[PDB]
């Protein structure tokens, strides 16, 4: 699909069987969610920017479905604002920017 | 032109009569650069990041030209980690995302 940006790039996604609705980010390095569960182990990471950092856990190979398109890769959990698909999951989907 | 996220989307800018790097970010509703001179009066405005709001300043109607395609809108100034287009000015150059 051609998503518009003339209104956030929303979309729905499902992880570790839930739905929910993201931001499509090419500002993002990483794909950060809201608090949730996620198996198998992870690590304390730092990520910040406007207003400052925040600590979430990373969770390495996790399976997640952006559209339809099925992708692996690192997902962050942790008290974000809005739940973020960054470039590491972007790519896997053949996501580009076009003008 | 189509540019894929392997690494972050940095291009080249021009405001002011100088080149600065900015980052094409989806995930941002407007677009803000880091501390500079711009002209005119400024208003204020709170925008949310990953780690809470902050104040930056706003400069409307600026000239300002990403890859070479030219644009006059709203700029936002601030401590920002880079400077950053915006979907405010993505949309007037016409990017969208596909896949
Ligand atoms: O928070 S920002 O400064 C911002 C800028 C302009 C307008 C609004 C915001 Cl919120 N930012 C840019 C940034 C930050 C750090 C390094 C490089 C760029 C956003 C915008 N998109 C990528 C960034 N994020 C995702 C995001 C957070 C909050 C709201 C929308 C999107 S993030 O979490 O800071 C993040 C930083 C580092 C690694 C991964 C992630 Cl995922
Ligand atoms: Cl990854
Ligand atoms: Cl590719
Ligand atoms: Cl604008």
């Amino acid at each position: 699909p051609q998503i518009t940006l003339w209104q956030r790039p929303l979309v729905t996604i499902k992880i570790g069987g839930q739905l929910k609705e993201a931001l499509l980010d090419t500002g993002a390095d990483d794909t950060v969610l809201e608090e949730m569960s996620l198996p198998g182990r992870w690590k304390p990471k730092m990520i910040g920017g406007i207003g400052g950092f925040i600590k979430v856990r990373q969770y390495d190979q996790i399976l997640i479905e952006i559209c339809g398109h099925k992708a692996i890769g690192t997902v962050l959990v942790g008290p974000t604002p809005v739940n973020i698909i960054g470039r590491n999951l972007l790519t896997q989907i053949g996501c580009t920017l076009n003008f």
